[PDB]
């Protein structure tokens, strides 16, 4: 909205792509985030110049708080720096949240178990799983109306690979030749309408196919990847947003590991 204040960096070259090895770009012009297709520094200065607030939901239910503290703490370290973020975390053990220390301009609610809520407190959701923790940077380049995540097991593979739901009587139903990718649950987010339309679709399809007595595949998952089907992401994130170390290892096409699974 306001002027970009006077900057030095490196000149973009047209005629040298910064990647050559993936792809940069969906076929609906989204970005795919990669590390090199990106100046922080430049989205740094237009999301703070918006006074851009992140709100970032965890549900940590029964053993899972375990994983609070250390997730906690390296969000802390990685996760939005220098903007304004707003912990929400649901759990049914409220006492059992870890104190952890905070940055300035950071907030935690802790949510025992309305939507509008989010729509007063925050500009955009990012939804994850509690059972990671930050290795590296994951800032403002994420943001987006809508944003899906690669998943990494399935980032090089054909769609008659993903595991997506196959049966036609499920609402998440999604046949041999369609798919764009697979994405993966675990780290998804957008505006706050578009997360709570994307929740609100995928709630209402979940009913459905209760009603008619199945149950989708990869339950959650498989109506994210049927809506993000019909409902094309603004941006993508590529597989350094979600990855674990232990069973794939770090392959050269990632030149960050950004995001991960806690052995
Ligand atoms: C970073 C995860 C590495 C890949 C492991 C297999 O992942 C599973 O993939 C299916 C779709 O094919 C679903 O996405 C499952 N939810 C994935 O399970 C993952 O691994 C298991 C062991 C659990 O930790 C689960 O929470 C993970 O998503
Ligand atoms: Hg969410
Ligand atoms: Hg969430
Ligand atoms: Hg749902
Ligand atoms: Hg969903």
């Amino acid at each position: 909205m306001v002027s970009l204040p006077r900057m030095v960096y490196p000149q973009p070259k047209v005629l040298t792509p910064c990647r050559k090895d993936v792809l940069v770009v969906t076929p609906w012009l989204a970005p795919i985030v990669w590390e090199g297709t990106f100046n922080i520094d430049i989205l740094n200065e237009q999301f703070r110049l918006q006074n851009t607030t992140i709100g970032l939901t965890v549900f940590a239910i029964k053993k899972y708080v375990a994983f609070l503290k250390l997730f906690l703490e390296t969000a802390e370290k990685h996760f939005m720096v220098g903007h304004r973020v707003h912990y929400y975390v649901f759990t049914d053990q409220p006492a059992a949240v870890p104190r952890v220390t905070l940055g300035t301009g950071r907030q935690l609610s802790v949510l025992e178990v309305c939507e509008r809520r989010f729509l007063s407190e925050v500009d955009y959701l990012v939804c994850v799983d509690v059972d990671m923790e930050f290795r590296d940077h994951v800032g403002v380049e994420i943001l987006t109306p809508l944003f899906g995540t690669l998943h990494p097991s399935f980032y090089g593979s054909s769609r008659e690979a993903f595991t997506y739901e196959r049966r036609p009587q499920s609402q998440a139903y999604i046949p041999k030749d369609e798919g764009d990718f697979y994405y993966m649950g675990a780290f998804f987010g957008g505006s706050v309408q578009e997360v709570q339309r994307l929740t609100r679709a995928c709630h209402q399809a979940m009913m459905v196919d209760q009603a008619n007595g199945i149950e989708a595949v990869w339950h959650d998952e498989s109506h994210l990847n049927k809506y993000l089907l019909r409902h094309k992401p603004t941006k993508v994130l590529s597989p350094e947003y979600l990855w674990d170390q232990q069973l794939l290892g770090w392959p050269a096409v990632l030149r960050k590991l950004r995001f991960t699974a806690v052995p």
